[PDB]
C-alpha cells in the first residue's frame, strides 16, 4: 500500500496472523516465507487508516497545502517479516551518512509487544518516532533503552494497581488468581502480588491457564476452583486463553462466583458467548473507552479491488473473503463489530501526528520550542523536530476530552469499568458501563462506582461476603492464628473469668470483685453476699428461741427473789442461787452474736463471752454440791475459775485478734462473710478449759448418785453434765457436715441446746416445788431434806 | 575508527573495546549527536589483535585457502546494543539492493540477540565467541547463530553439584540484569528443588543501577545469615556492589562465582581482598597460541596502518612496553583462543568449498558450489557440517544446536607474598564427558577459604541438634529450618537426629539426661533388710519367751501357783500368745496375694481368741463345759466376718505408680472397708467388757491380785491403740508397714507383762515354797 504526497508516514499492520513454519534444508537458496492465517479485523484497522489519511487530505482546516502519503506493509505477527519492511522506511533517512525520495517521518507501529520492541530498537537510531496502538507492555516505557516510543493505549501495570481498589471499595480479604502461562499473565500477577501484600490483601490460590495445557491440569484448577471458599476470582489471560476453560467450568455448572477481568478480556467476544448465558453473567471488567466515527461504517462498505488500486490486499481480501477467485454484505467479524476500541485508537494516532505537525507549522518566528527560539522550516523537516513536539501536545479530538502524553509516553485516559447485564430483547451477554477511573490523579480521587446499578450473581442485588474466617460474634474474641495466613483467624468463646461485649475484639476485659459474670460472657452483674440474716425468717425464729429462754430464766429469779428463809430456799446457799441465775442470764443472751452480717468487733470478742459464761456457770454448779466443799469460800473459788480464763481471753485478744474476711474463694457467684480465728491455740485453750471442767464437776457428781439430799440434786447434775456433753458431742459432727450461712445456725442451735439443757435439770422441779398443787407439803424445814 | 584492508572476500567482526557509554540525557532541542563511550579496556584490544594475528596468519599460509587473500571490517561494540546495530547495518547494507561472508562477533549477550535477529534475514552466518546465553541455542528463531563457547545450562548444574560436594543448606543468589543472567538463574532455581535446598534471597542488579538500589541489595546480603552466596554475572556489572561493601567492611561471606567474573582483573584487585577473597569460579579451558607474545609486542602507532585502534590505545599506556597493564599480562589464554578457533573455523568452510569434487553433492541434485561468486547462504551450509583438526589436535563439530562441549576448571583465589597480585591457583576440573554425577572434584588440601581458613564453614539454616533433643517442627519455614524442643518426660531419644523420641520402656522412667532411661525402684520393706532383721529379731525373741512361759506351765504343775486357775485355761492364753506373736510376720516382706488376702483375719482371730481367754479366766463374774462355749461363740462371731468378707471382698496386692513416679510402692489394697472396721469394733468391744469388770473388781486382792493386772494389762492394750493412729497417718511407704508390726510387738508384750509374769516371779525366786503352798491363796 503506497501513495505519493509530500510527507510520507509509515505503517505495520498484522494482515496474517502467522507464518507457515517450514524446515528450511538450505540445500538450494533459501525462499521467502509464507504467511497462513488471514486477519480480517486487521484489515479493518488497515481501513481505519486510510480513512484518517484521507480526512486530513480532504480538509483545509488542518495541514493546508501538504498532500500526506501512506507506506503501509503487513506484519504477520513475526519479527522476520517486520525487520525486513523496517529496513524499507529507515533508509533514505540516513543511509548516505551510514554508508562511506521520500522519508519516512512517523511509524504507526505495531501489535505485539515482542514486534513493537524489535523495531523501537532499530528505529531508536535514527530518532523517527512512533505511536502504538495496541502495544500494553511494561517494558516498552523506558525511556532509558528506547529513546522514541509512544502509546495510545495506557500501560497495562496499572490495571493492576487500579484493581486492588475496587476490593477496597467493597472491603474483601479472600480472593483466588489465574493467570495465562504466557508473557502477559506474569507481570499482571507479579503487580497483583506485590500490591495486594502492600494492601493487606491475602491471596488463596494461584494457577496457571494456557492453550497448551492438558485436560488433566484443567480439571484440577476446576477441582480447586470449586473446592476454595473465595467469591472473587482475578483473571489475566487472553481472549483465546479461556475458550476451553469457561465451557469446563460450564460442564461443572457452578453458579456462585463473581468474576474480575482484566483488560484483555473484559470487552473480547471470544470470552462471551450465549451458550455462557448466565454463569458468566454478574461479573465486572475493564474495558476501553470507545467513541464514534462518523463515515466510518461507509467506508468500510465502500471498498472493492479493482475500484480502488492503492490497498493492495483489496485482491486477496476479496478471494478469501467470499471464496473466489480473479484474474489480474455478509457474516464476517469485518463488518460484524459492535464496539471500536481498538480502530479509534488508530484513528487517533493518526491525528496525534497531524496536530504534531501543525504546531510546527503554525509557531511564530519569535518564540519557537527550540535553540535560541528558532521554529524548524516545513518544507525540509526532520524527525527530531517533530519528536520534540509531539511530547508537547495538547488538542481536542472531535469527541471533546483532553489529550496529552505522559512524560513517559503513555496517554492519560479512563479506563471503563463495565457490568454484563443480559439484555431482555437480545438474550446474549451486553455490556453496561458502571464506573471509571484515573490513573494520573492521586490516590483517594481515582475510583467512583455507583453501587446501584451493578448485579452481582446474575439477578441478585446484596454484596457477597468473601472475607477468609466469617467474624466472630459478641461473647468471643479474635481467636489466635491458626496457621493460614494473617487476614484468616478463628472464633474462640471467652473463658467464665471475662466478658465479651464490643464485636471482633482481640481480648476480654475483667471487672471488680463481688461482680462476676453471668452466662454467654455479657458483663459483670453483683455477686451473691450470703449470711446468715434477719431479714431471712430462720434468723429471727432463732431470736424468738433466744428471747423465750431469758423470759424464762427471768421467771425463775421472781420466783427465786420472792421466797427467802423459805424451806425450799433455806437449805442451799442464798447467794448461790442468785449467781447461778446470771450464768443462765448471760448465757442465753450470748448467742446473738453469731446471727447478721460479721462486723469486726462483733467477730472478734464472740468466743470470749462463750468462754467466761460456760466457765462461770460451770464453776458456780461445781461449787453446790456441799460436800466437798467445806469469807465464802465457794465464791472466792468461782472468782479464781472464771479468772483463770478471762486471763487466757485478754491475752488472746491482745496478742492476734480473730479477724473478719469475705472469703470468696468457697465459690464465684456466691460469696461468704466469716472470720479467721487468729490464732488456734487460743480458741483451743478456751474450747478444752470448759470442757475440763465439766468432766471435773461430772466426776464428784457421778460418786454420790444414790444419795439424796434436796431432792436427788446430784442426780440431776448429772442429767446436766450429761445433756452437756451430749450437745458438745453433737456439734462436731454437725459443724464438718454443715455447708456455709448455717455453720452459724448451727452453732446458735447447739447454743440454744445447752442453754435449756443446763436450765430445766437443775431448777424445773424445784420451781414445781414452789408451783404446783401441792407446795404445801413440799416445804417443810425439818422434812424435805 | 575502525580496521579495515582490503582482499578477496572480507569477514565481519565485533569486539567490546570500550567499556560503556556516556549517560547523556538527550535534551533534543538541537541536532542529536552520537554518544562516546567512557572507559577504555585492554583487554578487548588483545581480542581484536588476536583477529588480526589469525588473518595474517591465514593470508600467509599456503595450504589453507590457497592463492587468494582474506579481509576484515571491524567496529567496536562499546558494549551497547546502539554501537553495535549502526555497525551491522554497514555490514548488511550492500545485500539488499563488498559482501561480508560471516560475522566474528557479539561478546556480549544482550547485543548478540539483536545482531542475531538483523543477521537472520540474509542467512549471513555468525560465530560468537564469548556469548553464552541459552536462549539463543534453538534455531527455529535465529536461523543462523553458531557459538564456539559452550552453553551455560551446564553451569547452573556444576554450581548446584559444589553444594552436595560441600553439604550446604543456606543460600542466597543475585542475578544480572541481561540475558546472561536471568535465565541462568531460572534454571539454577530450577535445578535447587530437586537437591533439596533452600534459596534464601534473590536479588537483581543492572550495572547502571542507582545509589538507592545497591543500597538495598546490600541490606538484604547483610541482613540474612547465609554464608554461600551465587553470582551469575559478568564482569562490569558487579563492580558497583563490589564498591559498596568493600566500603562497609563485611567480612565472612563466602562467594561463589559463574564463568564471566571468576577470573578478572577489574574486579580481582589488592585493595577489595577482604571480601572477595577464597571465592571459588569456573575458568574455561586453556589453549596454545604460538608467535603471539612477539606478535603482541610488535605494535606502533606510525606504522599501525591498517588498524585504526592503535592510536588512542597509546594515548591510554603512555599519554616501551614495559608498563603493568592487562594487555600483556595474561596467564593463560581462554577467551583469545576460541576467537583464534572460530577464524580458522570459517577458514576450513571455505577450503572445503574450494575443495569439493563434482560427484560429492550438498547442494540442489549432487551438485557443488563455486568459489568465485561465493554467497553467505553457502558458507551456512558447510558450517553446519564440519570436521577438522584443530593445531591441539582435538576434532572440532558443532552439535544441532550450535555448542560445543568442553570441561571447565574450578579455581580458588589466593594472595601471593611477592606483590600481593590475587593468584588464580585451580583444585578441579568438571569433565562433562562421564555421566551425571561422577564429574566434579575438588582436591582439599590446596583449596584455601577466605582469610586463610583451613576449616570448611557451616552454612545450614538450622543447626541439626543433640542427642538429648528432638526435631520435627516447621512452622510455615522451608523444611531445611527447623526447631528443637526438649521431649517430654516418659520419652527419650538415643540418636543423633529424630522427628520424635520414642517412649521409655515401662518399670523405667525418663531421666534427666535424656540419652537413656534407668528403671524405677519398688519401696516395700523386705526380709533381707537388715532393719526389719531386727523387727524379725524382736519376733523370735518373743516367741521364745512364750515358749518359756509355756514349759513353765508344763513341768511346774501341780502348783498352787497353777491349780488354782483352771489348768487347761492356761493353755489358751498360751497358744493365744503364741498366735498374736506369729501373726505379727505377715507384715514383713514384699507384699503377695496371700499376705495381703490373709494379713487382717490372722490378728483378728488371735487377738480375739486371746481377750476370750481373758473374759471368762476371772471367775467372779463368770462362775471344760462353760469356759470353752465362751471362747467358742465369740471365736464364731469373728471367723463368719472374715469367710464374708473372704468370700465376698477380698482385698489384694496393688502397685501404685500414683505416689512417686521413680519409685513405685507395693500396698494391699482397702478391700470392704466396712468388714475391718466391723473387725476393728468387735476387738474394742471385747476389750471394754473386760474392762468394766477389771474396773469394778479391781481392790479384791486374790491370787497376787489378778484383777488389778488385768486392768493394768487392758489399760496398756487401749495406750497403744491410742498410740497407733498418729502413727497410721503420719508415715509414709516402707514405714507405715513398719510400724504396723511394730505396735502389734508392744501390745504382744504388754499382755505377757501382766497375764503370767509376777506369778513366774513367785515361781521362780526365793518364794518357790511359798507358792507352793495350797494355804497361800
Ligand atoms: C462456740 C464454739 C467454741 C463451739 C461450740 C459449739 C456448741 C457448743 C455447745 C455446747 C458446749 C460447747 C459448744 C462449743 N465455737 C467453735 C467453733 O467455731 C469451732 O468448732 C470446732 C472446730 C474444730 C475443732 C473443734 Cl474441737 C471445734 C469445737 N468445739
Ligand atoms: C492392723 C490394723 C487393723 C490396725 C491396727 C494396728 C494396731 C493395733 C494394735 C492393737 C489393736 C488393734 C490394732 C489395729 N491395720 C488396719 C489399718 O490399716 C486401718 O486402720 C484404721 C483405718 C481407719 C480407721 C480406723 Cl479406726 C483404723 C483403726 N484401727
Ligand atoms: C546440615 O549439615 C549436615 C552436616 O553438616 C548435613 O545434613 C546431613 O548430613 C548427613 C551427614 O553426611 C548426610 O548424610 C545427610 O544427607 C545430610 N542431609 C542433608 C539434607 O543435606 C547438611 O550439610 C545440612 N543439612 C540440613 C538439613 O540442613
Ligand atoms: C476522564 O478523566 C479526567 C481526569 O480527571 C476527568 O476529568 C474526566 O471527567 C474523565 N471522564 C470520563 C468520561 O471518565
Ligand atoms: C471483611 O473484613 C473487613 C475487614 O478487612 C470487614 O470490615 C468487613 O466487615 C468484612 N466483611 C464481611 C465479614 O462480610
Ligand atoms: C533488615 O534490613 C532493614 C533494612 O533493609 C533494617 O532496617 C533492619 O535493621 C535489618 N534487620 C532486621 C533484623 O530486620
Ligand atoms: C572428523 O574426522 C575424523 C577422521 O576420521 C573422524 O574420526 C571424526 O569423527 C570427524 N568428525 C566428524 C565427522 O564430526
Ligand atoms: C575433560 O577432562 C577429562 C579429564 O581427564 C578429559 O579426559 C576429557 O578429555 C576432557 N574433555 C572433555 C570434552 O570431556
Amino acid at each position: 500500500a503506497q501513495k505519493k504526497g509530500d510527507i510520507i508516514l509509515g505503517g505495520l499492520f498484522p494482515i496474517h496472523f502467522g507464518v507457515a513454519a517450514k524446515d528450511q534444508d538450505l540445500k538450494s537458496r533459501p525462499e521467502s516465507v509464507e504467511c497462513i492465517r488471514y486477519n480480517f479485523r486487521g484489515f479493518r484497522w488497515l481501513q481505519a487508516m486510510i480513512f484518517a489519511i484521507e480526512e486530513i487530505n480532504s480538509s483545509p482546516a488542518l495541514l493546508p497545502n501538504l498532500t500526506l502519503g501512506y507506506r503501509i506493509f503487513d506484519t504477520c505477527n513475526t519479527v522476520s517479516k517486520a525487520l525486513e519492511a523496517t529496513l524499507s522506511f529507515v533508509a533514505q533517512n540516513k543511509i548516505d551518512s551510514l554508508n562511506l525520495i521520500p522519508s519516512t517521518i512517523a511509524v504507526v507501529g505495531a501489535t505485539g509487544s515482542g514486534v513493537s520492541t524489535a523495531v523501537a530498537n532499530l528505529l531508536g537510531l535514527f530518532y523517527i518516532p512512533q505511536v502504538s496502538y495496541a502495544s500494553s507492555s511494561r517494558l516498552l516505557s523506558n525511556k532509558n533503552q528506547f529513546k522514541s516510543f509512544l502509546r495510545t493505549i495506557p500501560n497495562d501495570e496499572h490495571q493492576a494497581t487500579a484493581m486492588a481498589d475496587i476490593i477496597e471499595y467493597f472491603r474483601w480479604n479472600w480472593v483466588g488468581t489465574i493467570a495465562a502461562d504466557d508473557d502477559y499473565g506474569r507481570p499482571g500477577i507479579e503487580k497483583f502480588r506485590e500490591e495486594a501484600e502492600e494492601r493487606d490483601i491475602c491471596i488463596d490460590f494461584s494457577e496457571l491457564i494456557s492453550q497448551y495445557s492438558d485436560e488433566e491440569e484443567i480439571q484440577h484448577v476446576v477441582e480447586v476452583i470449586q473446592n476454595s471458599t473465595a467469591k472473587v476470582i482475578v483473571v489475566f489471560s487472553s481472549g483465546p486463553d479461556l475458550e476451553p476453560l469457561i465451557k469446563e467450568i460450564v460442564r461443572r455448572n457452578i453458579t456462585g462466583k463473581i468474576w474480575l477481568a482484566s483488560e484483555a478480556w473484559a470487552s473480547s467476544s471470544l470470552i462471551a458467548m450465549p451458550q455462557y448465558f448466565h454463569v458468566v453473567g454478574g461479573t465486572i471488567g475493564f474495558a476501553l473507552k470507545a467513541g464514534q466515527i462518523p463515515g466510518f461504517r461507509e467506508f468500510l462498505k465502500k471498498v472493492h479491488p479493482r475500484k480502488s488500486v492503492h490497498n493492495g490486499f483489496a485482491k486477496e481480501f476479496w478471494e478469501e473473503t467470499f471464496n473466489c477467485h480473479l484474474q489480474e454484505s455478509v457474516e464476517t467479524p469485518y463488518i460484524d463489530y459492535t464496539h471500536l476500541r481498538i480502530s479509534y485508537n488508530v484513528y487517533l494516532a493518526v491525528y496525534s501526528i497531524a496536530h504534531a505537525l501543525q504546531d510546527i507549522y503554525t509557531c511564530l518566528p519569535g518564540r519557537g520550542l527550540f535553540t535560541n527560539g528558532s521554529c524548524a522550516d516545513i518544507k525540509k523537516v526532520e524527525a527530531w523536530q517533530v519528536l520534540k513536539h509531539l511530547r508537547h501536545l495538547n488538542f481536542t479530538n472531535n469527541m471533546g476530552e483532553q489529550v496529552t502524553f505522559d512524560e513517559c509516553g503513555d496517554l492519560v485516559g479512563n479506563y471503563s469499568i463495565i457490568n454484563w447485564h443480559l439484555s431482555p430483547e437480545d438474550g446474549s451477554i451486553v455490556f453496561k458501563e458502571v464506573g471509571y477511573y484515573n490513573v494520573y490523579a492521586k490516590k483517594g480521587e481515582r475510583l467512583f462506582i455507583n453501587e446501584e446499578k451493578i448485579l452481582w450473581s446474575g439477578f441478585s442485588r446484596e454484596v457477597p461476603f468473601s472475607n477468609c474466617s466469617r467474624d466472630c460474634l459478641a461473647g468471643t474474641r479474635k481467636g489466635i492464628i491458626e496457621g493460614e495466613p494473617t487476614c484468616c483467624f478463628e472464633c474462640v468463646e471467652c473463658p467464665d473469668g471475662e466478658y465479651s461485649d464490643e464485636t471482633d475484639a482481640s481480648a476480654c476485659n475483667k471487672c471488680p470483685d463481688d461482680f462476676w459474670s453471668n452466662e454467654n460472657h455479657t458483663s459483670c452483674i453483683a455477686k451473691e453476699i450470703e449470711f446468715l440474716s434477719w431479714t431471712e425468717p430462720f434468723g429471727i425464729a432463732l431470736t424468738l428461741f433466744a428471747v423465750l429462754g431469758i423470759f424464762l430464766t427471768a421467771f425463775v429469779l421472781g420466783v427465786f427473789i420472792k421466797f427467802r428463809n423459805t424451806p425450799i430456799v433455806k437449805a442451799t446457799n442464798r447467794e448461790l442461787s442468785y449467781l447461778l441465775l446470771f450464768s443462765l442470764l448471760c448465757c442465753f443472751s450470748s448467742s446473738l452474736f453469731f446471727i447478721g452480717e460479721p462486723q469486726d468487733w462483733t467477730c472478734r470478742l464472740r468466743q470470749p463471752a462463750f468462754g467466761i459464761s460456760f466457765v462461770l456457770c460451770i464453776s458456780c454448779i461445781l461449787v453446790k454440791t456441799n460436800r466437798v466443799l467445806l469469807l465464802n469460800l465457794q465464791f472466792l473459788l468461782v472468782f479464781l475459775c472464771t479468772f483463770m480464763q478471762i486471763v487466757i481471753c485478754v491475752i488472746w485478744l491482745y496478742t492476734a485478734p480473730p479477724s473478719s474476711y469475705r472469703n470468696q474463694e468457697l465459690e464465684d457467684e456466691i460469696i461468704f462473710i466469716t472470720c479467721h480465728e487468729g490464732s488456734l491455740m487460743a480458741l483451743g485453750f478456751l474450747i478444752g478449759y470448759t470442757c475440763l471442767l465439766a468432766a471435773i464437776c461430772f466426776f464428784f457428781a457421778f460418786k454420790s448418785r444414790k444419795l439424796p439430799e434436796n431432792f436427788n440434786e446430784a442426780k440431776f447434775i448429772t442429767f446436766s453434765m450429761l445433756i452437756f456433753f451430749i450437745v458438745w458431742i453433737s456439734f462436731i459432727p454437725a459443724y464438718a457436715s454443715t455447708y456455709g450461712k448455717f455453720v452459724s445456725a448451727v452453732e446458735v442451735i447447739a447454743i440454744l441446746a445447752a442453754s435449756f439443757g443446763l436450765l430445766a435439770c437443775i431448777f424445773f422441779n424445784k420451781i414445781y416445788i414452789i408451783l404446783f398443787k401441792p407446795s404445801r407439803n413440799t416445804i417443810e424445814e425439818v422434812r424435805c431434806s
